């Protein structure tokens, strides 16, 4: 148990410290590999339960007990005498430079996961090189260091969420007694595309700063993993190369989807092309019914778009239905179309973009509702947000052994292991994992640390909480309603909720009853938090302290006994009472 | 012993019946008393695990052993044949209408607490009297019925740092793309009043309404306490009266200080009279160093006030002085000017208020620092937030009993009894307790709960979250850094901290390292978590959830396996790492 630890930490990290902290042996030892700046994972003996074993254990690979105890790459190097011995001959830095492989590790793909474990395992010693290239889009649109978040996901797209939120604020200051007249203003989107980007190339060059100063190579590449150790990269000029690393990490993502129908790759675009379009898309239709289609849609008819959305059947498939319902309500009711039950069966092109005036062009879209019906309208651009696929076939020759699903994603262990036991995957193509940078980061950052630190603390994948940032924003935290149900059964579950409105909606005028939240609970359990959802403003912030909470296995009992903070629309969770069972109706 | 609670349940409630889920005696008894309009409280003895030594106990009362079994003033009054008896004969009514006084509960107070109180025991059947009556101030503001927090206090506070809030976002939404010019916009002070005053009517009317509608007697007038029992009334004119109750719940809050120095009374204003104040402030010198100061020049200063703030000492006593300072340096590089370390020495009238042209009048104020050196300006308007106390001399004669403290707060027991054993206090003169409007209606209706309907559950105390609605908002929950410190020992404190930066305020060009979160954390106690502290936007909505977590007994570990929601402010508590004994910097 403590022996096979032993042995899978000494295999595997790069430079590694046996120490004490009390031990002024292993200070000097800490000193000289310090100033002779050489990077490496330390283990402190005498603050682990279990030292006095794994002091023991190390006698098998050195043939000695004491501390310190200096390893490089599985090979015992020396105790103090012996590494100061290699200093003062100049023979240190070579020895810890010895490696059968280029790179202790190699990440394929310079998005969230894959920076964050780069990163962390360069801080213990490892070697590493990160591989980034970004396929252009099929307009050729294409984007800087850090992945989708930082580039086409998360981060344009709040900053837009605000942009749009802020035209309420507009309309709230007058009755709070300012001056200005929401009716005469208008919002320039260049003018908000050019902030965005100006913020996201601050975080390209932020990147590339943060490897630089890790001694990370990055190489601006397009990389295929074409053995277990050796992995295939193409530069900008297409020359071609191979190098080798000890471990792998695969982080390589996904990208938008395209229904195959005449028109739309020739004529349409993805958010891909969104977050940096010259031109308003003007009247646009968005087709698809994900998190990704409704906060696009949402933010666009905000900014004073003519928007539709083309639904095949459901929104927010996968998230509580009830919930789903409300968030596409409260878009309905403030601007936003909705063409239900339909499918696209072709675009077609009536005006090509005018890129000297900057403009959209002009688009015909033909489709059927599900009972024959037909569907035809003109847009100026039209958004495909159907669902995002891995490439697993660009970067992963089939004859290295790596086990993919049905869907195209990487099967793994419970400790991101892939069928190869060098070879590692992490982010949206590890398959059955929740597909979010918060959970690749930490996924890639704990991996790094159990490879060439010692560490063994595995990434929860449970219960990890959402927030979805549509014009009301819908967060959230374990089980829907309907999945609670299914797994317990309806004379198992009770369920509390209440609708609420902020403070801030009452001088503002805005409506009485549309914000919502629930606590999906199990009887039998000592009415067991399942799951938490909330509908309102600030959602993500409303959510995020309560995951804390039901990661611990919090019950209602613990929500009654703690007080709210007042006034706050976080603390109506505090005081819930009325059940769906009793009938009573939920208003203030 | 199960019989002494079932002895104080039998003894206190006002009408209690015993019952059974499953019985059709104990339904058609319901029944009844539905069609009779009589509410009871009911034990369902089906769901309680020792209902079989109940159904024994109660025999000591009826001497008889099953279900139904009706109760009235500790007087068993019959099983399902008797009960129905009465009906049949119109002797019911009578039957539960007898009792020794006039009502089973007098509230004095009606605020957050006693509106709350009073609520709760009616609907078990305690016949009810909420008295309540505003003393004016020296200027003669006056208001209705809800208490402090309703007409002067969190509601009114709350509005209008929203709509200080509303600046910032007018300068924000032209970098987001709006074509505004914030620089040619101004606040109308009485437009924003006449607004928050209407939502402040609409909560009086609600509250006269919800006590009608539970068939509560209110009384706008003004209680004596002169007998455990006896309530001496003196109405609108004059009129002197006495009624009496079985419990009194004693709920009369407090009221603002002023010092005793010349010109205080006449010539200065308080937070009584800001909320509704007809004129606006103007320039304005606020007295004190309280939450109530600082939240109150805060939007003083951005609707575009000249505001100063006098501080005798400190500011924010009794919080954690490291979040103190940075509040207080945001306040100051936004527009507030301090005058530190000063006390005022009078306040000289050189113009009266103007109540036709309305505008203030014009004030000198003089004072002198603690070195010596002296302190002379003119103000339009000085505000005094030098603490809050209460005036229980006006509520209750010497010689019933009731013990209070050198405050002049009310000792009492963990379940709000004061020294006179029918009498109980709740609230703002609850001695010790936080003084909360959350905290004052948990209390209320706990202890209706456990008067009434034979409840047990206390009132937890300990850990309460706050929030100080300054200009940028400071949360907490549990203990500053200093009282953990004094507590435990420097040595066994750890201190997790980070600078972080919203991501709405890129684009808008706000400050980078202004922000600021930590958690303050017991060693020798596996990490736990034993103070949470946030500076940022939405701080409350941030903190509440976390409270949840904090009362279950969460540790560092906790908050690392939890993953976190992006992108948020929130998240930021899900992965820090820099320890102040590092010495390494929390900067982003
Ligand atoms: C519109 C949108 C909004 C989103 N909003 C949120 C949100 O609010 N919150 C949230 O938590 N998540 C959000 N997400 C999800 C989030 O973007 C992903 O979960 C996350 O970026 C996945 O990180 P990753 O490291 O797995 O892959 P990525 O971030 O996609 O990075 C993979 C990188 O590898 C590169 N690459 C691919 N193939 C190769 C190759 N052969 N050689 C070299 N490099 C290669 C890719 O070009 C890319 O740069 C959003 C996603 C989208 C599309
Ligand atoms: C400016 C300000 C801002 C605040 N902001 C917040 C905040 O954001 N969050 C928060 O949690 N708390 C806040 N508070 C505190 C909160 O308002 C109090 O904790 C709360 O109101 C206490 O309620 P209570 O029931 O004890 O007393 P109160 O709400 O003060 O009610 C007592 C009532 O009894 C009446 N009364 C007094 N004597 C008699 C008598 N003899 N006969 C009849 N009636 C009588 C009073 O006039 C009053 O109507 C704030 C307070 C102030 C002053
Ligand atoms: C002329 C391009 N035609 C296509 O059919 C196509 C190519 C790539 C796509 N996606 S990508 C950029 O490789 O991620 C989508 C569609
Ligand atoms: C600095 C990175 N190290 C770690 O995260 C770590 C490593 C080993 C640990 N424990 S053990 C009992 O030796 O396996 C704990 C933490
Ligand atoms: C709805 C009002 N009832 C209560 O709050 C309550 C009372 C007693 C309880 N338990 S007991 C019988 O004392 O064992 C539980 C809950």
């Amino acid at each position: 148990g403590t022996s096979q630890w032993l042995r899978k930490t000494v295999d595997s990290a790069a430079v590694i410290l046996f120490s004490k902290t009390t031990c002024p042996y292993c200070k000097k030892v800490k000193d000289v590999l310090a100033e002779a700046k050489i990077k490496h994972a330390t283990i402190e003996l005498d603050q682990l339960s279990n030292g006095s074993a794994i002091q023991k254990c190390l006698a098998s690979f050195s043939k000695i007990e004491t501390v310190p105890q200096m390893f490089v790459r599985g090979k015992f190097i020396g105790d103090s005498q012996t590494v100061l011995k290699y200093y003062s001959n100049d023979e240190l830095a070579g020895i810890v430079n010895e490696s059968k492989y280029d790179y202790d590790l190699i990440v394929i793909g310079g998005g969230s996961g894959g920076l964050a474990a780069g990163k962390e395992a360069a801080k213990y010693g490892a070697k590493t090189a990160v591989l980034d290239y970004v396929e252009p889009t099929p307009i050729g649109t294409t984007w800087g260091l850090g992945g989708t978040c930082v580039n086409v996901g998360c981060i344009p797209k709040k900053l837009m969420h605000q942009a749009g939120l802020l035209s309420h604020a507009l309309e709230d200051a007058e009755h709070f007694g300012w001056s200005l007249d929401r009716s005469k203003i208008s919002h320039n989107w260049s003018t908000m595309v050019e902030g965005v980007q100006s913020h996201i190339g601050s975080l390209n060059w932020g990147y590339k700063v943060a490897l630089r100063d890790n001694q990370v190579t990055y190489l601006n590449a397009k990389g295929r993993l074409i053995s277990p150790h050796e992995v295939q990269i193409t530069d900008k000029n297409q020359k071609v190369s191979t190098i080798t690393g000890n471990k792998i990490i695969l982080a390589t993502g996904e990208r938008p989807k395209y229904p195959e129908i005449p028109g739309a790759v020739e004529y349409g675009i993805t958010s891909d092309d969104l977050f940096s379009l010259p031109y308003f898309p003007g009247k646009t239709l968005v087709i698809g019914a994900s998190y990704v289609a409704l906060e696009c849609a949402g933010f666009l008819a905000s900014l004073g778009g003519d928007v539709t959305v083309m639904v095949r059947s459901i929104l927010l498939r996968g998230f509580d239905q009830q919930m789903a319902e409300k968030v596409g309500d409260y878009m309905e009711n403030h601007g936003v179309k909705f063409a239900k039950l339909c499918v696209p069966d072709e675009i077609k092109q009536l005006k090509v973009v005018d890129t000297e005036n900057n403009k959209p062009g002009l688009l015909l879209v033909k489709g059927h509702y599900t009972d024959g019906k037909k569907f035809e309208e003109e847009f100026e651009t039209v958004i495909f947000a159907v669902g995002r696929e891995p490439q697993l076939s660009k970067v992963l020759c089939e004859t290295v052994g790596v086990k993919l699903d049905k869907n195209g994603r990487v099967v793994c262990t419970d400790d991101e292991q892939t069928t190869v036991s060098n070879v590692y995957a992490i982010g949206d193509i590890n398959a059955g994992k929740p597909q979010l940078t918060p959970v690749a980061i930490q996924a890639g950052r704990y991996l790094a640390r159990r490879l060439f630190a010692g560490a063994t603390e595995l990434t929860d994948y449970s219960n990890v909480a959402t927030t979805v940032f549509t014009p009301l924003e819908y967060g959230a935290c374990g089980l829907s309603e309907e999945d609670a149900i299914e797994k317990y059964g309806d004379k198992d579950i009770e369920v509390y909720h209440s609708n609420f409105k902020p403070l801030e909606w009452t001088v503002a005028h805005r409506e009485d009853n549309v914000c919502y939240m629930k606590l999906v609970c199990r009887k039998s359990d000592n009415m067991r938090v399942l799951g938490l959802h909330v509908l309102g403003p600030n959602a993500g912030e409303i959510t995020q302290g309560y995951a804390v909470a039901i990661k611990m296995g919090a019950t209602k009992a613990d929500f009654d006994r703690t007080i709210g903070i007042h006034p706050t629309c976080s603390e109506t969770f505090t005081t819930l009472h009325v059940t769906k069972k009793s009938g009573v109706s939920p208003i203030v």
